[PDB]
């Protein structure tokens, strides 16, 4: 499911709908990079697993219109906000929990260069996504890492300012240990937990929230789920809180052009399918602020 996540970016690549180099504000340069990413990372998925390349091989091509909607509006979603963040704050540090198979980190290097970044999952998880960076040429070259495994501890990856990292979120003693020695307080501080909270119980997952916001001084939490008041009252400590299921987010933040180009590539003859979907998926953002 984790194989969901990498096969929908896929489908959308391969379609058009991403990268949007207007919404993303991804330049030719980084648009061609963005899908030499992409398509790299499944040619080098079936050097070592023939098994997971063909679960996301067969789930890309067999994708609908539909399903490519619900992707486009994840990722250009999440982006728009994290791009707000980054260009407000030039000294910023990120912690993707539940990481999986996300390459944003790989357009967001390049454009920020005093960007941190920190990949958080389970270590059956990061030792498939550490072997692919490191076998691929364009992902060893972005990275700037040399084909040799120097990194050391549970950090798989360590070289400078991408850290890849394994850690079990539902023991907070590993979470907190993790957080010290690779971040600091008063950085502002991006979290981003996108598919993650809907496989921890509500115990776990609010504990959490409430020991990452504390530790760090101002940040920026976005998050994503199925399931949209009840969803954003987990962070109420935050003073300010925005929430939006992902059909409010296809008519609001999406823009007219935007909309034209997406019916051009596959045109979608009903939004109905489209409403049904996206009203079960939301998206929270969540900034708070110590002194
Ligand atoms: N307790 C836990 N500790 C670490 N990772 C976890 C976890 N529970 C779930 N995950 C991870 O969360 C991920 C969610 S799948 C979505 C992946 C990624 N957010 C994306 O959109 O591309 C899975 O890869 C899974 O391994």
């Amino acid at each position: 499911t984790d194989y969901d996540a990498l096969s929908c970016k896929l489908a959308a690549i391969s379609v058009g709908y991403l990268p949007s180099s207007g919404l993303q504000r991804l330049s030719v340069d980084l648009s061609k990079k963005y899908t030499e990413w992409h398509r790299s990372y499944l040619i080098t998925l079936k050097k070592f697993s023939r098994r997971a390349f063909g679960k996301v091989d067969k789930a890309m091509r067999s994708s609908f219109p539909v399903m490519n909607y619900g992707t486009y509006l994840r990722t250009v979603g999440i982006d728009a906000a994290i791009l707000e963040f980054l260009v407000a704050n030039e000294k910023v540090q990120v912690v993707n929990l539940g990481c999986g198979s996300d390459l944003r980190m790989l357009p967001l290097l390049q454009m920020f260069p005093h960007l941190a970044y920190v990949d958080i999952d389970y270590n059956e998880s990061v030792e498939l996504k550490n072997s692919i960076l490191r076998e691929s040429e364009i992902l060893r070259i972005s990275l700037g890492l040399s084909k040799e495994d120097t990194a050391k501890s549970p950090f798989l990856i360590d070289q400078g300012r991408y850290k890849l990292a394994a850690c079990d979120l539902n023991d907070i003693t590993e979470t907190t240990r993790l957080l010290d020695v690779c971040t600091k307080r008063e950085i502002p501080t991006i979290v981003i937990s996108e598919c993650l909270l809907c496989y921890m119980h509500n115990n776990e997952s609010q504990l959490l929230i409430n020991t990452i916001m504390s530790k760090f001084s101002h940040g920026l939490w976005i998050s994503y789920d199925p399931i949209k008041e009840k969803y954003a009252s987990r962070w109420s400590a935050a003073p300010n809180v925005i929430v939006n299921d992902m059909w409010e987010i296809f008519n609001a933040q999406i823009p007219e052009s935007e909309r034209k180009r997406l019916r051009s590539l596959q045109f979608l003859d009903e939004l109905e399918e489209l409403k049904v979907m996206q009203t079960h998926y939301i998206l929270m953002k969540a900034q708070w602020h110590h002194h």
